[PDB]
This record gives C-alpha cells, structure tokens and sequence, in this order.
C-alpha cells in the first residue's frame, strides 16, 4: 500500500536540485517509505502540517534527527526544548518565549536596523561583493553574538558549531561523520559560553540565567537553553537572509516592488523563508501505531517531514515556484508549526526585515556577477558564495 522509493534526500545530488525529487515524493502518495534510510516520509503540505500539530503521537523526545534516542546515544546532551515533549517542554519553552519576546524586540530593533543600514551602505562602496560572506554571514555575525552577550574570544567556533548541529540531524552519511569527528573544540567553546559568568548582563544568555530565580527553569537547565540559542539562532538567519537576497537577485520585478514599498520588507522575507525553506527537514518518532495517509505506521518509527516540499506543494500554494512578496504566506511551515514552532521567529524576522528594508531603500539592482556555489548540509539549504553587483538607488 505504501510506495517504496530509493531517493536519498540527504545525497549531494538531491541537495544540488531537490525540486524534481520533492515532486516525486509528493506525487507518489501522502506517505512514502524511504528504503535508503528505513524511514517514512511525508512531503505534501497537509500531512506535514498535520504531523507537526500531533505531538502526542509524532514526538520530539526521541530525537528530531534520524537517530532514535531510545536506540542510540545522542551526540550531545538532549536539548531541553527541541528534543522534549510537553509537559517537560513547556516551561523551558516559556523561558525562551519571554527572553525572545515582543517586548524584547523593542530593546534591539534600533541597533539591528542601524547595523543593516550601515552594512548595505558599506557594500555599496564596494559594488561587487559576495552576498554570503559579506552580507548573509557578516550581518548576523555583527548583531547576534552581541545580542546574546557573548565575549569576543572564540566566536570563530559559532558557525562551525551550528553547521555541526544541523548536519547531526541527518543520517550517518559522510557529511554527518565529518561534522561530528573532531568536533570537540567547537563543543567545548559553546558549552563554556553557556555558563553564567561568560554572558554579558542584559544579553539573551544572561536573561535566560535570570529566569532561574522564577522557578521556570533550574540553574542547571539554563546553560542548555543558552546552548539552544547558539545552535539555532545564527546559521538559520544566515541562510534565511541569503535566501532572500538570492530571491531578489533572481526576481528583479520583485526587488522593484520592494523598492517601491519598503513596508513589504517583512513579507518579502517571510516569502523567502517559504520559497527556499532554509531548514529543509525534521524528523519525528511515533509513540504508537498510527494511520497516516492510509498507511499504518508502527510504534517507534522515524517519520521525515519535508518542510521545503510542503512549502512548494501545488495542492496548497498557487504558483508555488514563484517568489511573490505580496503572497499570503501565513501557514507556511518554514518555521515549523505547533508547539515547537520556531521560538526565535521574532528575532529571525527582525533581522530579515531590517536587512530587506535597507536594500529596499538603498539599492536599485542586484546582479549575479560571478560563480554561484551551493553549501551542502543535511538539514540546511543555502549557498556558499553568491557574487553580486549592487547598484545604488
Ligand atoms: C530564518 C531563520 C530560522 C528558521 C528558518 C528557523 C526554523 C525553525 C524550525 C523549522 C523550527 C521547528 C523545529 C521542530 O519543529 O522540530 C525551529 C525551532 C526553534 N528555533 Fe528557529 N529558525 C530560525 C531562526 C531562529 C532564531 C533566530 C532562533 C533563536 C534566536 C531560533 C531558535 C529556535 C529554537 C530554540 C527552536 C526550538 C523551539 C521548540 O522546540 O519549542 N530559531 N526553528
Ligand atoms: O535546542 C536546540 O539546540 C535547537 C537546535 C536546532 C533547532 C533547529 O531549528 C532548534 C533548536
Ligand atoms: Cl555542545
Ligand atoms: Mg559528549
Ligand atoms: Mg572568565
């Protein structure tokens, strides 16, 4: 009843161009079995959304990578938020919600916007830049470590550690083995910065530790929640901003609409998150036998959710393969959905908005003008190098 496919969604050829295989995965049926890795897969919007919103059957506490924590040791101590189910999830989630709250965004908006404006003006003095190293990476590196309250020393471990985290959700392929092998120096840096004396007062890390007084988290939970922000909150925004710039470079008509109304910046970023889905995939593990798409999935089975595919499913989206900055984007699953829906989404959108606002006001054209190179990661989709010429407004 369930179709068996040989597609390896963690292969380099799949990462290089996933869209034909994602359609095969959708059109084969609402649920497929991937023989390469012995997992179920769901790639249509409706089933992806339903699984994300059914946490009592499709759980996260057995790992949201391929590895099942009931069968294997996690490569690092489990996350108290990503790799937890309610009720254990709830109070750590509330702490991160409060630390990254609407109210908190007021405290960082002026500096985040000023740094985006300054970066775009700086790049306009050069003309021809690499939108990854010089923009998608440079801008988050200039604001987010500081907003965390990190010291200066050791920051060169932040992107390597995040790449490791995201590669480690994948299957035990070469990308995962290479990431985990000799990763101890990256882990040691991050783990040390999670300790309270290393985090500047007022920054996100120190604010997490300040919640240990309230009873929401104990002091020994706070370093792992700082660890969550250092895992999830940098590389994602690099690939999100890079996706938006790549979208604007390829769709000049949409750059021109953005220039004409910079208040479209927030939805232009949201649409880039849908269109490229920088976080491509996550797993769940079934806690019980469960019918999904007419297939009976046993207990203890891994289920791979294709977020990027759900975000391009023609059953749900009109012209899914077009970048449309006035699209009604609500419902896309690029930040997830349900109890684990990205708790950093306001920070991600703040960064993306203010960068796209600066481009909208200051740039007239974005032209690719050198070799484009893709970056490969078991979970993240994005580019290694994106040479563009920026023309001033
Ligand atoms: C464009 C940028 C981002 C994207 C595309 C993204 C994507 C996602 C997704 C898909 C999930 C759901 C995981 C799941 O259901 O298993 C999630 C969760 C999470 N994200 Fe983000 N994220 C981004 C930015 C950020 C930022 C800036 C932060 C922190 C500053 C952050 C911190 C987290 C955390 C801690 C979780 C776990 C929430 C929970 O399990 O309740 N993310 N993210
Ligand atoms: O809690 C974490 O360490 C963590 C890591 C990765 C994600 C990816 O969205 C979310 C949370
Ligand atoms: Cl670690
Ligand atoms: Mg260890
Ligand atoms: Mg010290």
């Amino acid at each position: 009843t369930i179709p068996h496919l040989a597609i390896d969604p963690f292969s380099l050829d799949f990462f290089d161009d996933p869209y034909p295989d994602q359609q095969t995965l959708r059109d084969a049926g609402p649920v497929v079995y991937l023989d390469k890795w012995n997992v179920y897969g769901v790639a249509r919007y409706a089933e992806v959304h339903a699984v994300l919103n059914d946490p009592t059957t499709f759980c996260s506490s057995r790992g949201v990578g391929l590895s099942d924590f009931k069968k294997e040791k996690p490569w690092r101590p489990p996350s108290l938020i990503l790799e937890a189910d309610p009720p254990a999830h709830t109070r750590p989630r509330a702490v991160l919600s409060k630390v990254l709250s609407p109210a908190t965004m007021k405290t960082i908006r002026d500096g985040f916007a000023a740094a985006a404006d300054a970066k775009v003006d700086e790049l306009l003095q050069r003309g021809c830049i690499d939108a990854i190293a010089d923009l998608a990476e440079a801008y988050p590196l200039s604001v987010f470590p500081d907003a965390m309250g990190l010291k200066q020393e050791g920051r060169e471990h932040l992107l390597p550690y995040a790449g490791l985290v995201f590669n480690a959700f994948g299957p035990p392929n070469e990308l995962r083995q290479t990431a985990i092998e000799r990763s101890a120096p990256h882990q040691a840096y991050v783990n040390e910065q999670c300790q309270r004396p290393n985090l500047a007062p007022g920054g996100f890390g120190a604010c997490i530790h300040a919640f240990t007084d309230t009873g929401e988290i104990t002091p020994d939970e706070a370093p792992l929640l700082v660890r969550s922000l250092l895992s999830a909150g940098l590389d994602t925004t690099v690939n999100g901003i890079g996706a938006a710039v790549y979208c604007l470079a390829r769709f000049p008509g949409e750059l021109q609409r953005l220039r004409s109304d910079p208040t479209l910046a927030r939805n232009a970023f949201e649409e880039a998150v849908r269109f490229e889905s920088p976080v491509q995939t996550f797993f769940r593990t079934t806690t019980r036998e469960v019918e999904l798409g007419g297939a009976v999935i046993g207990e203890g089975e891994k289920v791979l959710m294709f977020l990027g595919s759900a975000n391009r499913d023609p059953r749900r989206w009109s012209d899914p393969d077009l970048y449309d900055i006035t699209r009604k984007t609500s419902g896309h699953v690029g930040f997830g959905s349900g109890v684990h829906m990205c708790v950093g989404q306001l920070v991600a959108r703040l960064e993306g908005e203010v960068m796209l606002s600066a481009l909208a006001r200051k740039v007239a054209a974005i032209d690719i003008d050198g070799p484009v190179k893709r970056r490969f990661n078991n979970t993240l989709r994005g580019l290694e190098s994106l040479p563009v010429k920026l023309t001033p407004a």
